[PDB]
């Protein structure tokens, strides 16, 4: 009648870490794959790819079933865990279910992991369907007790807090007592008139995974396969059986079949993804709307007045701003985003008020002229063609993002700032996956298959350095990888492991993500994953993942570029007391400033933000890019396909009078497209430059022309035969041949594919025209900011040195008396040498240094140093680095004489 016969209740992917195989979409395509209409995963005490689980389940046709696996704890069976799955069978259990799961991990645990206690259950309780966890359950381990009287007391809890809600689960994978407690079961089952369900418990997609699975199990166990003491609990049965091995399997218990079936159905849980759930912003009694109109159009003053301070010049040139604003404004806050663009602006705001860098990054941020006007981003958006569409089209369900990221040291400053705005407990950081990447699971592999450190690494140092590496691309890249794959069985056996093993999720990673804001309690949203002693909370969902299910979140990075600017800018804006100037914005330099442009067409970019790369001046050489739309173009131009097209030479030819400038092509161009190409020589270099070229050829809104963008991106057979279809017609509207029309778009469809993203090139571009100017007009304290950043590096300092050097900069070696911890600008213009690059000092020692030595320089040599401070700060070794750097070169003798000083006189100190 109905139909389909089974659906499978447990199953765990790789994000069980503890076991698993598989990743979540590729168990959803396997479900499909059998002819089934729905699919629980029930990964160990998490929900972390339960996004990943919704995505692929609506892509698949397939019914996500949302669950999860425990140990149990309950008094009566004392120390002893058992198995159990809950199910969530409404929205109301999913949030029990991510409560109950929270509550595990902040409870900590020791090696035998997080566990519930079974009376967790009492509360945590309405929408939940349970599955008994079999013979390892409450109620089997009591079975095969033969306990009677422990039975019956076990059951009856389930019989008062979860009436038909409850099943007894019954799995035949030719494990020890499974028949056994089936038995007793069915027995326990008829007598007390308890429903009966069949798992396959599965681990691995197919039956023939079951040695790489097993081999995934001793990686994080920490044994080696052939070890007699290795837990072996999994069978090769555990695998995605199909609807008719499972059939056959409980042909004498249909019931159990069937009510996997009934459970499916039974079980419906909304996760809404592509849209955000916003913390509320503090808009007094205005709207949200009304008060991002305000402040857009009052930040948009602004602008307007530093763009164009000439008051007739900003009447004639203001109409097109403040279309565009308003234009923006309305697809805001029609779609229901002002809160977010308000949230993002208190944040930037916030940083600059307090010590916090931002990174240059800004999604497709900067060309919003709203995000600009607001200050978000820097740029003029209608001076270098950003399109606001490329952001947030309203065309499309979209979430707008500004990927604002900060440098991770500084986190618990911006946690606490965004719980004062947004509620202590509504503020949490995110959670990052250890997966076993070529080099890894290689070593992994080789040590579980018993091989020593010498005989793998001999393999994995074959696998090249390179960023992306995968074993199908380490093959491709090194001729070494397939010849001793087809001489050495071993190898072979080694390396087709590691194949099925590459990518899997291995653990929590060591730190988090980034910072997420909820709009209440961070548990309506996801639930909790915590350390051993339940510290260190963080969402189960990633990154990506969080903010799909509609979280506003801020990212880590280590980028210390900003870093480097603020310290510069620090020191540059200290010469204002100095001669009493007013104090320097970075964001209000002038972005054609000759200085600058000159230094760069002499490839002078070291410590320059992105250009520092030797390919990089090498392209800067011939180029010779003296504007800023030549700096946006040096990202897109500097990749392998651009190279090795011939694009660069085009573009550098047509920039200089060598080609003809053609609007693309020298026959398939159209006049129209001049101003759209106009900054790129007639180059489709960039994303917006396609979309731009439907817009004005064949009539596209922006929105509509950003999705013909992501539709070129596909490249499916039905998708884009309906917009060469559209293109055709708006061209013909245009008066435009069509011939002409459909000989252009195969050539837009062609460059589409190298499209570098413009805001994203433009918002990086600024940074390095940051760090160009600062160079260009405050060498020595720029150097010297620089400097600071890269102190823990030596190898990188020296290339420093070398550089102020070149730069006719005169950096002066390690000075006691003179030293900060940071490099620094002395009176003079001269860099003073940061003793923090000494290697061997460190920020302890040398703060007792500086103490010292302030309270009245100080000092007159190496007795007079440590004649006070003080082995407990400031130690031996310390002290015969500083000697050695030279540190002492101005007061007494040179590092030999000093070091058999040392003494000595040492002890003069008391």
């Amino acid at each position: 009648m109905s139909e389909p016969r089974f659906v499978h209740l447990r199953v765990h992917s790789d994000y069980s870490m503890i076991d698993g195989l598989a990743k979540t979409a590729p168990l959803v395509k396997k479900a499909a794959a059998l002819g089934m209409p729905a699919l629980a995963i029930t990964d160990f005490t998490n929900l972390c790819g339960l996004v990943k689980f919704y995505g692929a389940g609506h892509g698949a046709g397939i019914k996500p079933i949302v669950g999860a696996d425990f140990n149990v704890q309950c008094d009566l069976l004392g120390d002893e865990l058992t198995h159990l799955t809950v199910l969530a069978a409404n929205n109301t259990g999913y949030q029990n279910l991510t409560l109950l799961i929270s509550k595990a991990y902040q409870r900590g645990y020791g090696a035998a992991g997080p566990i519930i206690d079974r009376d967790w259950l009492i509360e945590l309780n309405e929408g939940l369907i349970l599955l008994s966890g079999g013979r390892m359950g409450d109620v089997g381990r009591s079975l095969l007790r033969g306990n009677s009287a422990l039975v019956d007391e076990c059951v009856a809890f389930y019989e008062e807090h979860f009436p038909d809600r409850y099943f007894l689960e019954l799995i035949r994978t030719g494990r020890p007592d499974e028949e056994s407690y089936l038995h007793a079961a069915v027995e326990l089952a008829e007598a007390r008139g308890l429903p009966v369900v069949a798992t396959n418990d599965v681990r691995f997609i197919d039956s023939s995974d079951f040695d790489a699975h097993e081999i995934r199990v001793a990686i994080h166990d920490g044994f080696t396969l052939d070890d007699p003491k290795r837990p072996r609990n999994y069978s090769p049965q555990q695998y995605m059986r199909s609807e008719e091995e499972m059939c056959e399997l409980f042909a004498d218990i249909p019931e159990a079949l069937a009510n996997t079936v009934e459970i499916a159905k039974r079980c419906n849980v909304t996760v809404r993804l592509g849209e955000y759930f916003l913390p509320q912003f503090p808009t007094g009694d205005m709207s949200t709307e009304d008060y991002l109109v305000k402040r857009a159009k009052e930040g948009l003053e602004e602008r307007l007045a530093f763009l164009f301070p000439d008051e007739e010049e900003r009447l004639k040139r203001r109409p097109e701003y403040d279309e565009r604003l308003e234009t923006e404004l309305q697809v805001i806050n029609q779609m229901g985003f002002p809160g977010y663009f308000l949230i993002v602006m208190e944040f930037i705001q916030w940083s600059k008020d307090n010590g916090v860098p931002v990174g240059p990054g800004r999604g497709s941020g900067a060309g919003s002229l709203v995000a600009y006007a607001l200050k978000i981003t820097d740029l003029d958006p209608l001076e270098f063609d950003l399109l606001f569409e490329r952001f947030l089209n309203p065309e499309r369900v979209s979430m707008p993002d500004f990927d604002v990221d900060f440098c991770m040291e500084k986190r618990d400053q911006v946690i606490e700032h965004v719980a004062d705005m947004y509620g202590r407990d509504a503020v949490s950081q995110i959670i990052t996956f250890g997966t076993m990447a070529a080099k890894a699971v290689i070593r992994d592999v080789g040590r579980v298959l018993g091989h020593p450190y010498g005989f793998v690494d001999r393999i994995s140092k074959l696998i090249p350095p390179d960023p992306g590496m995968t074993l199908a691309k380490a093959f491709e890249a090194e001729p070494q990888l397939p010849e001793i794959y087809e001489a050495d069985e071993e190898v072979k056996a080694l390396i087709d492991m590691a194949r099925k093993l590459e990518g899997v999720t291995r653990n929590a990673g060591k730190h988090a993500g980034g910072v997420v804001i909820a709009p209440t309690k961070i548990t309506d949203f996801a639930p909790l994953y915590c350390d051993e002693e339940g510290k260190h909370p963080v969402t189960q969902f990633d990154k990506s993942d969080v903010e799909y299910a509609g979280l506003v979140k801020f990212d880590f990075l280590g980028l210390r570029t900003l870093t480097i600017i603020n310290w510069a800018l620090e020191m540059i804006n200290k010469r204002r007391a100095k001669n009493g100037e007013p104090p320097l914005d970075i964001a209000a330099i002038p972005l054609d400033d000759k200085k600058s442009f000159d230094m760069l067409q002499r490839s002078e970019t070291t410590a320059v933000f992105q250009l520092e790369s030797r390919g990089m001046k090498d392209l800067i050489k011939r180029l010779q890019p003296d504007c800023f739309e030549d700096m946006i173009a040096l990202v897109a131009l500097f990749r392998p396909g651009p190279l090795q097209s011939g694009m660069v030479d085009n573009f550098i030819d047509r920039k200089h009078g060598r080609e003809e400038i053609s609007y693309p092509d020298v026959q398939w161009q159209h006049e129209s497209l001049k101003p759209v190409l106009e900054p790129t020589y007639g180059i489709i270099l960039y994303q917006e430059q396609v979309m731009q070229i439907a817009q004005v050829l064949s009539g596209y809104t922006l929105g509509g022309a950003d999705m013909l963008r992501r539709a070129m991106g596909k490249k499916k057979p039905e998708e884009m035969a309906k917009q060469r279809s559209v293109f055709a017609e708006g061209a013909e509207k245009n008066g435009i041949n069509a011939e002409l029309a459909m000989k252009i778009f195969d050539l837009v469809e062609k460059f589409a594919g190298y499209g570098f993203n413009k805001s994203h090139s433009a918002a990086y571009a600024l940074v390095s025209y940051q760090t160009l100017w600062l160079k260009a007009h405050y060498p020595a304290e720029f150097m010297a900011a620089v400097m600071t950043a890269d102190m823990d590096n030596t190898e990188k300092v020296v290339g420093l040195v070398d550089e102020c050097w070149r730069m006719g900069l005169k950096i002066l070696p390690p000075d006691i008396n003179s030293g900060l911890y940071h490099f620094h600008v002395n009176d003079d213009g001269e860099i003073v040498y940061g003793i923090g690059a000494i290697k061997g000092v460190g920020e302890g020692p040398i703060e007792a240094i500086i103490e010292a030595r302030n309270k009245g320089g100080y000092f007159r040599e190496l007795f007079d140093l440590c004649a006070r401070t003080d082995t407990k700060k400031l130690n031996r070794r310390v002290l015969e680095k500083l000697i050695m750097s030279g540190a002492f070169d101005r007061l007494g003798p040179h590092r030999a004489a000093l070091m058999n000083s040392l003494g000595d006189a040492l002890k003069a100190a008391d």
